[PDB]
């Protein structure tokens, strides 16, 4: 058994992660955090995910619960997650990171410190999206060189980053397979006269609406046909269960930067 | 019978308009134009749309064919179309305009001169899209005030303007029905940290790929459900037949700014 | 204030209906039922939807809790619902019916006993679907007479009836608006050689998969274009909230067969 | 250089195949057929596809033009195609078959006579669909064993067979990859009470409407997420170009049953 701390436990993901750890018999919910100013600091973890009393309460700092946990699962905010990564380095803990929208500098620090700390990081903990990355590699080898490639993503009205880190990851899987760098081909907007579409651009279209848990579509378009590779997420539990399984997988592994692709054996 | 000049007859629309006039028994293809530098100036109208020889050839200026035609059908480029509108004013001709991406000034000139010239103008000559405008009005009255409204459009790789004039028209039909001005609520891009979506913004997402003749979706999204009103165009003839029918409708009508909504009786 | 009994309270809808009633301040959760053989007979209503203890428990027969409630909300199974309708007739209670897949004979008994009992019945308690019915009427009047009409629906793997009662209701709204009877035109399957599609047929395609809460699409297809009117349900609460509102509306009303359309004022 | 006879040259595919062969510089259009009762017997091939006069006319029987061609490309009707296959066997010709909806017995005769005659056969001549088959194999290996698999297809109102041979081929690629037989798991209809969905079933939903050139979607659905692999055909030329390429490839090859997968090197 692996003992889990859930960072930002009152969050959309947080609540689902507590639920998911609770439902996995090889993983124990041992700690949860929230922002110091949060009105749910002191509330029982179970009462906040409709599972009843767990006998564990929300603290404002995981440093106060170091002896309770092996792995932090972090789907919060980038600054918050880097602090937790430092905490892991300091106390020989491991971390599963789901937070998206890191800057390049922040991401370099993660790559650096993952030499010291066991880390799983991914923009998507669903099986389906990790399969999709693989499908996109095959599709890009066969159609990429002559087709227009467009990435369409839809999320709920509270998502702050655009496009999704998953959309960016799909972009990267396609460009990588074609021997290109995404930044060389990405277009993130179109307004007014754009002129004609270049042949090699990867267009990103971003939808923000309602309670959409997440839709991603990669389109490979020729004159006369197109292949669309689509993933639809209908429940956050699809991410939470994956994250918990990543945590379990991660336990007692040595330092390294691991992806959900590694975890799943893809 | 109404005699038709087709402006920019070698264009994607142009070719289809010739075909469509030829197939309509109450409308006669009498003239066609192309750019002075065009290598298809002098070619027979029929040989360029797979209908065989029509006995009519492409000229570089419709002023040289004034006695041949009653109505110009213009799906070309904004400067070109305004010249044709001036030609109509000068010689008592009528015009059906399908060209999109006019500036505000250009559009003001059209509104002004349509007091003198019989004009049909619309961003979409399909029946389906003109129905959709009406559906969007009803949907906005019932759901608009509490839902997130997003407009997604997809066109072929050669379209120069973004978003489509149809997407803009849908935006305008929705905002109009809610007593708002589109410019007050439209968002045409999302990149980086956007923060949370405002309640009243109308987001536009633009896809450019392959030979897509055109897909438009208006989404009204609540927490737990969404209504999507979608139009898919699969053949340019859907626009061309509408335009020709507009031309026929327009013949001998007095000066005015008429829409495809007027033409169809919606 | 209206007091609600939730039939089949451990069900997918049931749980949501308990939660929705409990959260709505103008309605009270007073009773819940389950099948006599059910292992959750005797469990508290609140522990069934992650809301903690309500001080109300699940009985195997609502006749034993008759003084506790005014309105039954019934999303269970057709035989079960007819028994609850009889209970209403016997004890002067009202009923909101969401159960689908009644036979014609069963439905006749509902119509008949709704002369005595205040009844709301609908295949869909979402606002969105009730708007869609109205949109379908407009679309059918404009495009129905010359276009192919197809209805596509997708639901979760546990749904027992096909097509959905909503799909059937859409079919009925369209055929009604065209002066036809659905049973005259519906086609529910296509296998082997069908030949060409007839002009008048309304095709129904049924998808069963995963945890899809429900997608319905009505398609109006011409040669070259099509209009698709789509509703996507992402959370059962979209139905539960509507049902509770129906219950509140229904309280103290006289006998009659009322729809969600009546309740919403559409 | 390979000389091509196009069976059923006035057909939807036929016309496109003539056009495609004529435009491809490594292949020649030499012969075309139509039904003996056909009013376009005697018409020039070129006037049938807007390419002007080819100096070749439509015969009612390809046996009369046997010295004109090497390869028949046959997208007609199953009985008609079997007659052309017999003609190939009799006169040492080769055949590219696109016709769909053969019975098992008919298909056995194809398999058998392909030991004598060079044959390409496939339900889809698009590159995209041939890639999709490969993607379906990967998706089935990763998600097939625990997810619901559904296949949705949409075609134009004139298609006589259901589901599409492509839909069936997708079903076969998935079942094959899972060590199952399609006929053991396929469900082609759902009406009335079906009960719950079985674990193993592959559901097929068939849409018939308008001028849809063809949409196929394979869905792999878990509780909380789904992967959809979609192909959309927008122009018949996507099939015609593939078929012509198949014909060029097939020229001078020995007897055998070859697929589009062989031709493309997938
Ligand atoms: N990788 C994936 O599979 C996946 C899935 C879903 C979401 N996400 C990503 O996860 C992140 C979180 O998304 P969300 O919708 O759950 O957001 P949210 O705002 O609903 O939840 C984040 C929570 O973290 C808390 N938090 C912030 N700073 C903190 C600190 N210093 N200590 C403790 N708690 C803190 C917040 O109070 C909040 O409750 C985003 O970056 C999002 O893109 C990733
Ligand atoms: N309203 C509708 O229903 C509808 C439908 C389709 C396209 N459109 C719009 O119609 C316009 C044309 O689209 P397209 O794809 O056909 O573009 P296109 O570039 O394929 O065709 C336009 C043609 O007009 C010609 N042209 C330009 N200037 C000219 C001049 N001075 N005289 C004569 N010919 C001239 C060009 O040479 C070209 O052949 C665009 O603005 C597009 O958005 C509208
Ligand atoms: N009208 C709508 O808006 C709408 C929305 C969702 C579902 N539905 C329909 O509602 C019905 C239920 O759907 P569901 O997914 O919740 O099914 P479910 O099987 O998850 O729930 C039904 C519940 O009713 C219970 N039940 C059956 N017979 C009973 C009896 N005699 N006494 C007490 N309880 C009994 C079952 O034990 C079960 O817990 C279906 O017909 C479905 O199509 C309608
Ligand atoms: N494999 C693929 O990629 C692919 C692609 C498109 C269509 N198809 C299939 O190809 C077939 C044809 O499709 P279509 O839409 O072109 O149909 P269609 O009816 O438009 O065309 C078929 C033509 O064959 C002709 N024909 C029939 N019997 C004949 C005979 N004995 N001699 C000469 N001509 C004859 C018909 O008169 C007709 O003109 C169908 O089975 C369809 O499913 C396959
Ligand atoms: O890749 C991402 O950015 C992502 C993935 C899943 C969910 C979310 C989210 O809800 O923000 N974001
Ligand atoms: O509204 C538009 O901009 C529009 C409508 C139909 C076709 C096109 C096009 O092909 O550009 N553009
Ligand atoms: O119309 C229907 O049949 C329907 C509507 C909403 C949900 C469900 C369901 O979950 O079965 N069924
Ligand atoms: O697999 C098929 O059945 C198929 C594939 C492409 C086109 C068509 C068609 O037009 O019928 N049918």
């Amino acid at each position: 058994m692996v003992r889990i701390a859930v960072a930002g436990a009152a969050g959309r993901m947080g609540r689902n992660l507590v639920k998911a750890a609770h439902h996995n018999p090889v993983a124990k919910v041992a700690a949860g955090s929230e922002r110091p100013e949060s009105s749910l600091v002191g509330v029982d973890l179970g009462e906040l995910c409709g599972e009843g009393k767990f006998d564990v309460v929300v603290c404002d700092d995981l440093a106060k619960q170091i002896d309770q946990f092996d792995v932090i699962i972090d789907f919060t905010a980038p600054a918050s997650t880097l602090n937790n990564l430092a905490l892991c380095q300091q106390y020989g803990k491991s971390i599963v990171i789901g937070t998206t929208g890191f800057t390049e500098e922040q991401r370099e620090q993660i790559d650096l410190v993952a030499q010291q700390v066991p880390v799983v990081m991914a923009p998507n903990y669903s099986v389906g999206v990790n399969l999709v990355f693989k499908l996109l590699e095959k599709a890009a080898k066969v159609m990429g060189d002559y087709c227009d490639i467009e990435i369409v993503e839809a999320h709920h009205r509270h998502k702050v980053d655009a496009p999704s880190g998953t959309a960016i990851g799909m972009g990267e899987a396609i460009a990588g397979a074609m021997g290109n760098k995404l930044s060389d081909v990405a277009v993130y907007a179109r307004e007014g006269i754009t002129g004609e579409r270049t042949k090699d651009e990867i267009g990103f279209a971003t939808i923000r609406a309602g309670d959409i848990v997440g839709e991603h579509t990669a389109m490979f378009a020729d004159i006369g046909e197109r292949v669309e590779i689509t993933h639809k997420a209908t429940d956050r539990m699809t991410f939470a269960n994956g994250a918990v399984k990543a945590a379990v997988w991660l336990h007692e592994k040595p330092a390294g930067f691991y992806t959900m692709t590694d975890v799943l054996g893809l």
